[PDB]
């Protein structure tokens, strides 16, 4: 099955899902000079001030936290967005070292983690048909850098110990996701993938200007989850990211000067 390895690392994912050479895949690296500024683009309007978080899940590649999205609690509109978006679970990327872990780059600039809030367009009824549809998801990416604590993570660094072997789980209630943005929500925007597969190119990637920080001492207990179940050898995990890909035919936007 395909991970973050030697043997079954990105390169290899193209054997399984041949959309992994495709068109509009995602990440990519930000160049600044080249993105098109378009006065056009709405700011974003992120409403979770109802989010419900339920639980925080150890996937085997990566960890995140899910939301009830059966109602419009926690949803995001505007930006280039035609339509509202629920939010449905965040997750993050980081890399064993702090110079690398973010999937998007800016100018080739590596952050040490990268998180994914994953949205989906209520247009489609539920996520599994948003995914088949190239307007089907929005996801933000915030980069993380490493210098002062955000107190807004330490309630999910702290129940990391919990969940350190794929496939546990803890209910996790009450989290609120405002804790984790920049002051500023200045974007850049264009059309891509999941950057995990299946690959289904049904994103609007939103990724913000601004890195929030995170302390090195955060960011050091994400490298102590372990990609392996509960019994099988101890396998870090560490360096969950994808490498940027080509950007082909498409165009960079920026809701900024
Ligand atoms: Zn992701």
């Amino acid at each position: 099955h395909w991970g973050y390895g030697k043997h079954n690392g990105p390169e290899h994912w193209h054997k399984d899902f041949p959309i992994a050479k495709g068109e509009r895949q995602s990440p990519v690296d930000i160049d600044t000079h080249t993105a098109k500024y378009d006065p056009s683009l709405k700011p974003l309007s992120v409403s979770y001030d109802q989010a419900t978080s339920l639980r925080i899940l150890n996937n085997g590649h990566s960890f995140q936290v899910e939301f009830d999205d059966s109602q419009d609690k926690a949803v995001l509109k505007g930006g280039p967005l035609d339509g509202t978006y629920r939010l449905i679970q965040f997750h993050f990327h980081w890399g064993s070292l702090d110079g690398q872990g973010s999937e998007h780059t800016v100018d080739k600039k590596k952050y040490a983690a990268e998180l994914h809030l994953v949205h989906w367009n209520t247009k489609y009824g539920d996520f599994g048909k948003a995914v088949q549809q190239p307007d089907g998801l929005a996801v933000l990416g915030i980069f993380l850098k490493v210098g002062s604590a955000k107190p807004g993570l330490q309630k999910v660094v702290d129940v990391l110990d919990s969940i350190k072997t794929k496939g546990k789980s803890a209910d996790f209630t009450n989290f609120d996701p405002r804790g984790l943005l920049p002051e500023s929500l200045d974007y850049w925007t264009y059309p891509g993938s999941l950057t995990t597969p299946p690959l289904l190119e049904c994103v609007t990637w939103i990724v913000l200007k601004e890195p929030i920080s995170v302390s090195s001492e955060q960011v050091l207990k994400f490298r102590k989850l372990n990609f392996n179940g509960e019994g099988e050898p101890e396998e870090l995990m560490v360096d969950n990211w994808r490498p940027a890909q080509p950007l082909k035919n498409r165009q960079i936007k920026a809701s900024f000067k």
